[PDB]
């Protein structure tokens, strides 16, 4: 399916920008197995790029394995132009980050991936920016997905969440990403913000 994104610029700090609280919690529910672990994200889109605010409920957190997905981490994927190719094409993204912000790419640029992590009671934040290549405008269609890695105290990945993808194969093949459709910024700028 579909998520509708609203235009908006926040500020990357781990923090929650007053301009999250207008938006709505994205909440994935595929389960590869049971575990205490959830999570939600917000998307948000400017001229530039493309945002993410995650947060994971996970009262346990490890990334004593060497292997990224092995760690509690979070990854998003990105069909930019909307190929819905059965493999990667070269404007395709998988980026990583776990909870101390430690940063993999799997496919595309890593210096278009800016993070920051925060520790929770109970968890952790990751908030994110992906500069864009396509300049995006209302009804850009990308593809999507988002994914969570649960590790335990054994240090290995014991689980996994998934908003749109439920075959374990997003890293391999985007047409298995969701869709996010870009809505609302406005057509005239701004004018002269009066004091
Ligand atoms: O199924 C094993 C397969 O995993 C590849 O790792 C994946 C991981 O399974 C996936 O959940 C995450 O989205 O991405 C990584 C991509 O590295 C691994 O790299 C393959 O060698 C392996 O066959
Ligand atoms: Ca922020
Ligand atoms: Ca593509
Ligand atoms: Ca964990």
């Amino acid at each position: 399916k579909r998520i509708y994104v609203s235009y908006g610029s926040p500020v990357i700090d781990g923090e929650v920008d007053d301009i999250w609280n207008n938006v709505e919690w994205n909440i994935p529910r595929i389960y590869s197995a049971t575990t205490q672990t959830n999570a939600k994200f917000k998307l948000m889109w400017d001229d530039n790029a493309l945002y993410v605010l995650a947060e994971v409920y996970d009262p346990v957190l490890n990334s004593a394995n060497s292997t990224p997905y092995q760690q509690d981490s979070v990854e998003i994927f990105l069909d930019e132009n909307f190929d819905r190719a059965i493999s990667y094409q070269s404007d395709d993204l998988h980026y990583r980050v776990n909870y101390n912000n430690f940063k993999t790419t799997d496919a595309g640029d890593i210096l278009r991936f800016y993070t920051k992590t925060k520790l929770l009671p109970d968890g952790y934040r990751v908030e994110a920016r992906i500069a864009l290549s396509k300049k995006p405008i209302n009804g850009t269609i990308m593809g999507f997905e988002f994914q969570v890695n649960e590790a335990d105290s054994s240090a290995r990945r014991v689980a996994t969440i998934n908003m749109f993808d439920n075959t374990g194969n997003a890293w391999q093949n985007p047409s298995l990403f969701g869709e996010i459709k870009l809505k609302g910024r406005s057509d005239n700028a701004v004018v002269p913000i009066n004091p």
